[PDB]
């Protein structure tokens, strides 16, 4: 009777446009706590969310209050992916700078950070912590690496941000969520045939209802494990679930039998579902 193990992460993604249609929302963040999604802001509605599962969850963040400083940082973001956009004259076209902010805790203590910034999928500016200062991996950086260090305590500040005021709003988050993120759902699996018309039939087998999403479905022939045809994977936010499923061919002839392995984390022991033809 063997292993430790607690580590969680809270992680942001924001993502800016410099050409944009009227609905289509010019800035946008949203923050996951490990796999799942708990809220979002655009900058049209203008209003921080939260998103599925915590929906539920009353008292753990001052959304209004949230709403604030997103407004706050939305700016300072724009800004940059204006400035990039100005120095590269393109001043009219469609360009994305996306923003990849994070701390994450093992066996309740700090383990990693991260804070990253990309422009059209390359590599933008970087913050090192140790040093600490920005790292340019583009040209342009050089120009925000100057802004974002004009006073010398803004990288002592912004080293401050991922060491410890991120992980102190882990923590508190966690008190609220431990309990949803802990889960270790068994999934029910389904198996079903279906024929096309001048097709080979096609064996599909669903896994639903479980979390974590770490896991492995495969079909065997007569005892060896089929690759698939084709595999389908999803994340149920709202729910907080996963679903999984696997479709194999099975040649016209085929007699052999054929059973479906689902294994996963609240198992025991491997599920098995045989195809009863
Ligand atoms: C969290 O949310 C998700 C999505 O919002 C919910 O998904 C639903 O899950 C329930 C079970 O909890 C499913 O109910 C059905 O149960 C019977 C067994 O008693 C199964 O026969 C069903 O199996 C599905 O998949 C089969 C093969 O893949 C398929 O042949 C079958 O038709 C059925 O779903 C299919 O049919 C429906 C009806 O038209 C289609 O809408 C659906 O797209 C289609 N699915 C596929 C890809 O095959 C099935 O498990 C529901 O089917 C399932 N529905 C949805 C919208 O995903 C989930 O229930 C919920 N969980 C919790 C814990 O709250």
């Amino acid at each position: 009777q063997e292993n430790q193990d607690g580590r969680y992460s809270l992680t942001y993604i924001y993502t800016g446009l410099s050409k944009h249609v009227e609905d289509v929302p010019a800035f946008q963040a949203l923050g996951s706590l490990n796999d799942l999604q708990f809220f979002r802001y655009n900058s049209k509605d203008r209003k921080s969310q939260p998103m599925g599962l915590w929906r539920q969850v009353e008292g753990m963040e001052d959304w209004k209050q949230d709403s604030q400083l997103q407004k706050a940082r939305e700016d300072i973001f724009m800004e940059t992916l204006k400035d990039i956009v100005e120095y590269y004259n393109d001043s009219n076209g469609s360009h994305v700078l996306q923003g990849r902010f994070g701390c994450e805790i093992e066996n309740n203590r700090s383990s990693g950070a991260f804070w990253k910034y990309y422009y059209d999928g390359k590599d933008y500016i970087e913050f090192n912590k140790e040093i600490p200062a920005w790292v340019p991996f583009d040209p342009a950086a050089q120009i925000t690496k100057q802004k974002w260090e004009a006073e010398p305590v803004y990288v002592q500040r912004a080293k401050a941000y991922l060491e410890e005021e991120c992980p102190a709003t882990l923590r508190k988050y966690l008190k609220y969520s431990k309990n949803i993120l802990d889960r270790q759902d068994p999934p029910s699996v389904v198996v079903t045939s279906h024929q096309a018309p001048g097709e080979k039939k096609k064996l599909k087998c669903l896994a639903y209802d479980f979390y974590p999403g770490k896991i492995d479905v495969h079909w065997t022939r007569a005892g060896e494990v089929q690759e698939p045809e084709l595999r389908g994977d999803v994340l149920h936010n709202g729910n907080g679930t996963y679903q999984s499923w696997v479709v194999v061919a099975v040649p016209p002839q085929d007699t052999a039998p054929y059973s479906c392995h689902v294994q996963h984390s609240s198992l025991a022991q491997p599920l098995v579902v045989p195809w009863e033809a």
